[PDB]
C-alpha cells in the first residue's frame, strides 16, 4: 500500500509524525505489516477545490487488493479522520483516489510482485 | 473532476486566475458543477519532454464518467489550448492521462462515491 | 511513455545528465522513439518506506501498450538499477506502479491518440 496526500497546507503545518502515524494507521487498516507501506505528503501546492482555496487535499491509496468498495468507504473514515485532525483539512475538502493493483504492475526490488 | 497540471514552467509564469480557469472551463466542458471541481498546478518541475527541456508538462484528468473517445478528443482541444496561450507551452509537448474512476474508487467526505 | 519518480533524496543528488540517462534508456527497453518519451524527477520529497527516512522512491511508468508481467520485471530491473546507482536508493525502498493506458485516453498535440 502506499499513500499520497497532495494538500495547499504549509510545510510548517505537517506535523513532523503524520508520516509515521499514517503508516501505522494505514498497517492496522489494511492487515499488512507496516514495512509494506509507503507514504508521502506534498505540502505548499498550488490548489483548488470547489473553486476555492481553503485547504483541501487530493489523495490516493493504491494497494494489490484490500480495495473494494466497503473497504474504501472505511479508508475514507480513516483518512478524513487524519487529514482532519493533523491538517486541519475538512473533510468535504478531501479526494482520495483508490487503486487496486494488479501485482504485475507493481515493482519493487528490481522485479514485480507476480 | 480533478485536473492536475505537471509542469517545467516556472510559478511566476502562472497567471493570477488560472486555477480559477481551469474550474470554469471544466465545468462547461463536463457538465459538472464546479463545487465538485479540483484543480492543482504544479510549476518549476525537473522535466524533460523528448529529451529536451523546454516548457513541457504531464497532466491527469480524473472524472466519474464523462470519459471516452470523443470527449477526451474535446478536453485535449480545449486543455492543450489553456496551457498554450496561459503557459506558452507547445501543444505536442503536453501529455493528458484520462481516468474513468468508479464511484466505489472515488473517496469524499468519510465515504465514498457509489 | 512516461516516467515519473518522487523521491527524498536531495535535488544535489540528482547527476547531471540524469533525465538523459532515463529517456535514452526508456527507448531502449519500450523501443519507443525517444522524441515520445516523457521524464519527471522530483527531489526533496516529505516520504517514508516502511516507516523509514531513509533514501526511497515511489514511481509511475505510463504506456500505451509495451505493458506486461515479462516487460515490467525487465524495467523495474532497470529503473531499480538506475534509481540505485545514480541516486544510492535501494531497491528494496522503490516501488513503481505501471499503467497499460488506452489510446484513447491519452491527450497530445489537441488531440488524443488512437
Ligand atoms: C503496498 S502497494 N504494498 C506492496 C506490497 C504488497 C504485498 C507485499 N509486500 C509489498
Ligand atoms: C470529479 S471527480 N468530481 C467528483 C464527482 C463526480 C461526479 C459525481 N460526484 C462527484
Ligand atoms: C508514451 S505514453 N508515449 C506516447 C506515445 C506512444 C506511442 C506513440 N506515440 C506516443
Amino acid at each position: 500500500p502506499m499513500f499520497i496526500v497532495n494538500t495547499n497546507v504549509p510545510r510548517a503545518s505537517v506535523p513532523d509524525g503524520f508520516l509515521s502515524e499514517l503508516t501505522q494507521q494505514l498497517a492496522q487498516a489494511t492487515g499488512k505489516p507496516p514495512q509494506y507501506i509507503a507514504v508521502h505528503v506534498v505540502p505548499d501546492q498550488l490548489m483548488a477545490f470547489g473553486g476555492s482555496s481553503e485547504p483541501c487535499a487530493l489523495c490516493s491509496l493504491h494497494s494489490i487488493g484490500k480495495i473494494g468498495g466497503a473497504q474504501n468507504r472505511s479508508y475514507s473514515k480513516l483518512l478524513c479522520g487524519l487529514l482532519a485532525e493533523r491538517l486541519r483539512i475538512s473533510p468535504d475538502r478531501v479526494y482520495i483516489n483508490y487503486y487496486d493493483m494488479n501485482a504485475a504492475n507493481v515493482g519493487w526490488n528490481n522485479s514485480t510482485f507476480a
